[PDB]
């Protein structure tokens, strides 16, 4: 499934609703903080639409749980991410993804 | 995990190694049977090679299993494959995934 672990809190009542696009940053980290990708490296947030399969399903149901303005570490399962397969050269089989995710804006 | 059923018989002898490209016609289907590809209506057969993350674990595990000009269905668990996520406006959430598979030819 996915955990998630508030750094810091957010407004505690603007929280992502379907068809909002949610605009962050992420670092994204094996287990034992191996980074692998980061959108503040590339200083552009991402940006998302919950409810269209935009994104792994543990940022779906993580995201959904933060409100604007909160940063979180998001621990996400092996079924919740690349599974069994992982991702081609960057994401070894069966890993836990750990994602330090802020949320800056709703559109 | 991956199940494989037999529908014709391969040479028996010889087996897909790491680095040999498999040279394969599949159709995916949903356990419901609806189709969702096919590399036959495409008639132009799909390459890929075996230990370079290039297929989902359940299609690396399964044609390990077969010889060249088996025919066979590959039953794959979510974990093998898209698990929780799905895959964007093809495949939903939780899916087991059907394929048949023929190994025509290793290269
Ligand atoms: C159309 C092609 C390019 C298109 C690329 C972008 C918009 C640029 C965008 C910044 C992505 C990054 O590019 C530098 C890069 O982000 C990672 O490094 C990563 O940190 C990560 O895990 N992220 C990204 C941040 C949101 C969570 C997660 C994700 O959900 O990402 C999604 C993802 C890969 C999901 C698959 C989709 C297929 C499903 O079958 C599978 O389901 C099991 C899950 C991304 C957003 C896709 O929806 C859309 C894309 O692919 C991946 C390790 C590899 C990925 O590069 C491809
Ligand atoms: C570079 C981009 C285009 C590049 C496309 C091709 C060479 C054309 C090729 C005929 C694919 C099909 O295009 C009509 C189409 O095949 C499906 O319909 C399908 O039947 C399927 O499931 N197949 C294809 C046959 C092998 C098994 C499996 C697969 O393993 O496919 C792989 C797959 C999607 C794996 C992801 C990769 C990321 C991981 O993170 C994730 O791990 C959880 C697993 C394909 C081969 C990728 O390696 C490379 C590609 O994507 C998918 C439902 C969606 C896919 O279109 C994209």
């Amino acid at each position: 499934g996915v955990q998630v672990e508030t750094i810091s809190p957010g407004d505690g009542r603007t929280f992502p609703k379907r068809g909002q696009t949610c605009v962050v940053h992420y670092t994204g980290m094996l287990e034992d903080g191996k980074k692998f990708d980061s959108s503040r490296d590339r200083n552009k947030p991402f940006k998302f639409m919950l409810g269209k399969q935009e994104v792994i399903r543990g940022w779906e149901e993580g995201v959904a749980q933060m409100s604007v303005g909160q940063r979180a570490k998001l621990t996400i399962s092996p079924d919740y991410a690349y599974g069994a397969t992982g991702h081609p050269g960057i994401i070894p089989p069966h890993a836990t993804l750990v994602f330090d995710v802020e949320l800056l804006k709703l559109e």
